[PDB]
């Protein structure tokens, strides 16, 4: 349809209006078109805090039968690839794993920038099955000791950060303890990333997935991210005033055609939220 296509990104702009950010339909659209048979699905409208509350993802599913989104973009002209055993990941998952759908990301002034590698609830793999993956980072068996020593087994999904070169590893079914004070504060320090206060540990507590960020230059773990869903608008895991404000105005002004998913992403040298509306 192509009151649709139209239609999310007219509601495109208006959540990034919310911000004060300013779309590119020029980086925007071909990848919305290239894909409209989908928007007939789930679509994700993300924003960031501090330095990056001038940023915003739009997340877009494509089943699986659709073949390998990231290759469709390419060979469409819509993002070159980079020589990068980034360039091949998607598939080599789909080739030695059991993925049952897929997605695409962008960035509302940059385009296309990440996928996502989506696994079945009934059979999430642990860090030895994607270990084995051939264009997987190698430092994803290189931490394989630290995440079990912490309990992050079972992986949700992935995605594949391409402009950053830079894996995901969505981490579930984590272990009570996992998620404790003691814990949370052990695991950023061993890591080298920004100590969570009283409310970032918290907001921890209720986390129901935890995700590291990977990349293949070097065994270190670039940042690692708490993600809590729920309904209530006002769960941003921040004390400033602006982000309190930010966030929960975001949250109930979203545009949505028929629920939030936070963020918290401890990096070594600041602190930012993240804050996931959805469309469908």
């Amino acid at each position: 349809e192509a009151a649709d296509v139209e239609r999310v990104y007219a509601a495109m702009e208006e959540a990034a209006g919310l911000l004060g950010v300013a779309c590119a339909r020029d980086k925007i659209y071909p990848l919305l078109s290239t894909f409209q048979d989908t928007l007939v699905s789930v679509v994700v409208f993300s924003m960031a805090s501090g330095r990056h509350s001038t940023e915003l993802d739009f997340s877009i599913s494509v089943p699986t039968s659709h073949g390998d989104p990231y290759a469709t973009v390419v060979e469409k002209g819509l993002f070159p690839a980079t020589g990068h055993p980034v360039d091949d990941l998607l598939a080599d998952t789909q080739k030695h794993l059991p993925v049952s759908m897929f997605a695409i990301d962008g960035e509302v002034t940059g385009g296309f920038k990440k996928t996502y590698a989506f696994f079945p609830t009934d059979n999430m793999p642990g860090v030895a099955e994607l270990s084995a993956i051939p264009s997987m980072p190698p430092a994803v068996a290189e931490n394989a000791e630290l995440f079990a020593r912490y309990g992050l087994d079972k992986v949700q999904m992935t995605s594949m950060d391409y402009k950053k070169r830079q894996v995901n590893l969505y981490f579930s079914e984590l272990s009570a303890q996992t998620l404790e004070a003691e814990s949370v504060l052990a695991l950023v320090r061993e890591l080298g990333l920004h100590v969570p206060n009283e409310l970032g540990l918290k907001f921890c507590k209720r986390s129901f997935s935890v995700y590291p960020t990977l990349n293949w230059e070097t065994g270190k773990i670039d940042r690692l991210c708490f993600a809590v869903i729920s309904n209530d608008p006002t769960l941003v895991p921040s004390s400033d005033e602006g982000d309190i404000e930010k966030f929960h105005n975001y949250a109930t002004k979203a545009p949505y055609a028929y629920t939030l998913v936070y963020g918290l992403t401890l990096s070594p040298k600041e602190e930012y939220y993240k804050l996931g509306a959805p469309y469908h």
